[PDB]
């Protein structure tokens, strides 16, 4: 059977290795409209950032065209889908080097394209002075770029901008950090977790503008400024633009089920609205448990796992998706900031009515030679008591927590199975309740009055 | 209504605080034999070690009289409980100090009793050049009286002995590390996780004495020979006793319910057998969920979860006792090793037929600037695929992913859950699956293959 994968990066290099695992009857073609496949882009920060290994990017590849095409698969880089029609099973395909357009028929269609910046339209996005942060190809421009910057300003501070301007800061360059909101990493983490981050970044000496968004950039000498609504001017030699991702999913529009922002809606086995298409990853919705919703949470975790149940899935509905719950992190200035689940930012954004508890213990007992603290959250609905998710914040590095709130929530488990399940102490760790039983023992105290 | 503790340790301290915070009309007495309450046991290495706040030992309380008085308990020390009658509901208690011995009623009773150390009749096993490793009394006779030796013997490499071993070996003490199994931590972590304790010891000059057990000790000068069953002959200042314990229970033998060894088996609100006699702790058997059956898992872990629903269910069966699932763990020469649930050397000890993957990852990513080895083990149903135990090691603290499986085995997950369940990613911490993620897979793949 004839199956096509377009796009070749996290979610399309697992659909291509587990289909060709599972199905040997599967004759597979992968179209990729860059000149690479299957690079990490959650390692550009640490590479800009000078912070892997010989700062050679090649180690941020996971596969390669030659590995593919010996597993038998058929790959076609430089080429782009340009048309795909779910009723006919056909599309069409632009080697993008000759201009020659063809169009083809599969059996099995699997749309792992991704998402795409978003590059706001207003002036000075074509100046060679302000890049973008997604792909292998933006990432070499910035490293090359970077000898010849001293001042850089990035737009966004959600993740990528976070870590970008800790990476930046770490080599002396001078930071300026812009974001509409008056916190950074706003939707991400409550106040009391941000203002940390904050405090951190102006000891580093970056300078944070919140509050305003971006209205223009202007290119004059050797330099851009970076003009805000409420009418600051930054000057800086580059700028980074780090406002987030939307699904590249126009191919399919109108003829798929979509959400608003043109996430692919998919059943329990990731088909499509039509049955003989899959969607993974960033072109995809996720099954976002804490609500029992889709929603768009593009991160490489939902990418793999959708992948995956593709390779799975692609002629038997065998596995379900477990859904997800965003677990996510970062380090920054040695401080892990992890969540999974709602915060109290999300649930006032959905008009949801949670509670929630910020608690902050050692995390391990104090007659001991060291220890620190731990910040931490946790969002539970008031009438259930279940946990729809939390949050930690520590200089010892807590996340493997969040994977257990994860799998809490996974079950549905309430604050009650949290303050009490059983959890290994030995000091070297933690005192005799984990921080964790700790943090669900306060939910308790405070749910109960 | 009149509240009795007996003991107060982990167990009692908990149950007698919850009780008092729950139940303004309980009036509390709490008797304990020892010259002390609420002491850490679970510190002594690290302080034996010299690896605590100002070498103190105090820092390890977490209670004391003064705080259990001012919260209106009547705090008794050095009485021992030496009657409880059912029948009657009266206790008979010794002032030690004293010798006098009074009768008294109680309306409940909560035995927080714990156990005491296995010491069995091995000839010279008396000697004062042999020292018990159970509580504050114990700590500070060796902090005060090792430092005399040049070469201390443990005897033991269950948990204690070998955080012991590790704690003296790094003071440049000579020690020798005694057991009767073929490897450290036999019952408690595979041999690929064990091989790579033993070379560490070794490494750190300590003198493995593996596969034979101890069946004398002579005193001969101001030294200890430790004699093995295989005719070694172990010279050392001091000994010390780490070979086990087992539940302090003589009181009420024959009066409730227990199992073989005298864990008082209990409800899921921590009654006895007899509705008014509660137990918590090491004097009480726990709610295993692998098996879902009573077990004796004499963790500190289980004390505070059991003192506290004493507290809670004091008057009313309010909140029901969700089991455990033997969760532990040590760090040892900055090496982290976690277990939950069932391992494979205890399943072929009770008959029980598992499945078992192990596997070794980087953590993390090759690319980052440093990375190591996890090196882990799943247990599984073969019928169900549920998850009943798992391990892992590594040089990064990887101690909360045993937590990760602990819940995982409490909701009676998967492998197939275990693979594909939301964890997350960035290259700091993982890969884009966790290494937990990693290791369902494995099991999956192994359970697939083997039909
Ligand atoms: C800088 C950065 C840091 C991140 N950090 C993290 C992190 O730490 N942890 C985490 O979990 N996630 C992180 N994310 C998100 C994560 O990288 C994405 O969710 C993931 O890359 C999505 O993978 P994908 O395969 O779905 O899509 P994409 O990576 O978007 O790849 C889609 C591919 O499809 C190709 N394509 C698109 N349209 C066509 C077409 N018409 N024809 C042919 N080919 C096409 C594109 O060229 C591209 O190669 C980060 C993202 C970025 C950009
Ligand atoms: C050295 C060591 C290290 C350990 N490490 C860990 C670890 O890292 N993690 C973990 O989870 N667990 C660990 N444990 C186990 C943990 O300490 C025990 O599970 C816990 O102390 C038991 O608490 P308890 O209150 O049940 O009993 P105990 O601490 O044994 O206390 C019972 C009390 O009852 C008193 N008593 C007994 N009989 C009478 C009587 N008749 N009258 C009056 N008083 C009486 C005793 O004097 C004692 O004070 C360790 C144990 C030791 C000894
Ligand atoms: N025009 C703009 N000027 C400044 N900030 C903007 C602008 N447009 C969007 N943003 C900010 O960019 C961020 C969007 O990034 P986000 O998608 O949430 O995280 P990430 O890009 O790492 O996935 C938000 O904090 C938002 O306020
Ligand atoms: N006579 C003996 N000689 C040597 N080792 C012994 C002897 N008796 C018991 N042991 C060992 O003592 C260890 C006790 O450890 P265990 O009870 O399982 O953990 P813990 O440190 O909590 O006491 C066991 O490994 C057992 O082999």
């Amino acid at each position: 059977m004839k199956v096509i994968v377009v796009g070749c990066t996290h979610a399309g290099t697992f659909a291509v290795k587990q289909t060709i695992a599972d199905h040997p009857d599967a004759d597979v073609t992968a179209y990729e409209m860059n000149d690479n496949i299957s690079f990490l882009s959650c390692g550009i920060a640490l590479y800009l950032g000078k912070e892997i290994k010989n700062n050679d990017p090649r180690g941020l590849f996971y596969s390669s065209p030659e590995e593919l095409s010996n597993l038998g698969a058929n790959v076609q880089m430089r080429h782009q889908v340009t048309n795909v029609d779910p009723e006919t099973k056909t599309i069409k395909v632009k080697d993008l080097i000759t201009n020659e357009e063809k169009t083809e028929a599969y059996d099995k269609l699997i749309m792992t394209t991704g998402s795409k910046p978003t590059v706001p339209p207003i002036p000075g996005i074509d100046s060679s002075r302000v890049y973008l942060c997604k792909n292998y190809n933006d990432a070499k421009k910035l490293f090359e770029e970077a000898p010849k910057a001293k001042t850089i300003t990035i737009i966004g501070s959600g993740y990528i901008g976070a870590e970008l301007a800790e990476a930046y800061s770490n080599q002396n360059y001078n930071v300026n950090l812009i974001d509409g909101h008056e916190r950074v990493l706003y939707k991400y983490f409550d106040k009391e977790f941000t203002d940390i981050l904050a405090k951190d970044y102006e000891a580093h000496g970056v300078n944070l503008v919140l509050g305003s968004k971006v209205a223009a950039f202007e290119e004059v000498d050797d330099e851009i400024i970076t003009k805000t609504l409420d009418g600051k001017e930054i000057k800086s030699d580059i700028a980074i633009l780090c406002i987030g991702f939307r699904p590249n999913t126009e191919l399919l529009k109108g003829k798929v089920a979509m959400l608003d922002n043109g996430a692919i809606i998919t059943d329990e086995y990731m088909h499509s609205s039509n049955r003989d298409i899959f969607a993974a990853g960033d072109s995809a919705a996720v099954h976002y448990n804490p609500t029992n919703s889709n929603a768009y949470i593009p991160l490489a975790t939902n990418a793999v796992r959708q992948g995956r149940l593709v390779g799975l899935n692609l002629t038997e509905d065998k596995v379900k998706d477990m859904g997800t719950q965003s677990s996510s992190g970062l380090k920054l200035y040695g401080r892990t900031y992890v969540s999974t689940g709602i915060n109290t930012a999300l649930a006032k954004a959905n008009n949801l009515k949670v509670s929630e508890v910020i608690i902050a213990d050692n995390y391990r007992p104090e007659f001991m030679l060291s220890t620190d603290e731990v910040l931490m959250s946790l969002v539970y609905d008031p009438k259930t008591r279940v946990i729809l998710g939390g949050a930690l914040s520590s200089m010892h590095d807590v996340s493997q927590s969040a994977n257990v709130l994860s799998v809490c929530i996974q079950n549905k488990n309430t604050i009650d199975d949290l303050a009490m399940v059983d959890m290994l102490f030995q000091p070297q760790f933690d005192r005799p309740f984990n921080y964790l039983n700790i943090l669900g023992q306060a939910a308790q105290a405070q749910a109960d009055k």
